[PDB]
């Protein structure tokens, strides 16, 4: 029997509605159609990140395996949450075990909005910290440029020491993963600006369709960041 369980979250990766069972060494994702069991262990990173509306999160559950839904491979898990909703959760563990188990990192019964809820709960059986935005201020204070990748329009977060992208589908490029970065400008009086980021490996990811404001406060922290501009 599960430690805890949330109910009825929105994933965005895979896309659907899932409970998420919380357990030892692994959490179950389970909804309508699947369901996935996934060890802690190949959880690689988990990302907070706030949409830039200031009334959504994403949370972003990195992983290695990836799961697979048919031929359809996913590397990330997105859950989005309202920053409205609230959740009361009570651990099916007695006190003094979860004192022990968590280091004082939570107690047996826990209040508060639902994605610092899940954040909370996934830092403790995961035992990692949550990777959130640093100090990058975007156009009215946003933490993040609003992009077209793959002909899907999303959100790309400058972080301390990567880029990640959401949702669809997501990408993180670490700092040192970057051979060179370069802006281009097209004809349009809107969204006439383009990111493009080459990897050691030689991949490219091109982030376009950005406003020129938005262009600016990018421009200002790849320079910060002492990233290579190639034009
Ligand atoms: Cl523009």
């Amino acid at each position: 029997d599960a430690i805890c369980i949330f109910r009825e979250l929105q994933c965005l990766t895979p896309r659907g509605r899932y409970d998420i069972r919380i357990y030892p060494t692994f959490l179950h994702l389970h909804g309508k159609t699947f369901d996935y069991k996934i060890p802690y262990t190949t959880v690689l990173r988990l990302f907070l990140l706030p949409h830039k509306d200031q009334r959504q999160m994403f949370f972003v559950i990195s992983l290695d395996p990836p799961i697979k839904q048919g031929q359809t491979r996913y590397h990330f898990l997105i859950l989005l949450f309202s920053k409205d909703e609230d959740i009361s959760l009570t651990l099916n563990m007695n006190e003094e075990e979860v004192e022990k188990r968590f280091e004082g990192r939570l107690t047996k019964n826990m209040s508060g909005s639902l994605y610092e809820m899940v954040s909370r709960v996934m830092k403790a059986l995961v035992n990692r910290k949550i990777t959130v935005p640093g100090n990058f201020q975007g156009h009215s204070g946003a933490q993040c440029i609003t992009c077209s990748y793959k002909a899907s329009s999303g959100l790309l977060y400058p972080l301390e020491r990567g880029f990640i992208y959401v949702h669809k589908p997501p990408v993180h490029i670490r700092f040192d993963e970057i051979s060179f970065v370069n802006f281009a400008r097209g004809t349009t009086t809107t969204r006439s600006f383009d990111f493009e980021i080459e990897t050691k490996q030689g991949t490219q990811y091109t982030f376009s369709s950005i406003e020129r404001e938005e262009y600016g406060k990018l421009f200002d922290f790849v320079n910060a960041k002492k990233l290579n501009i190639k034009n």
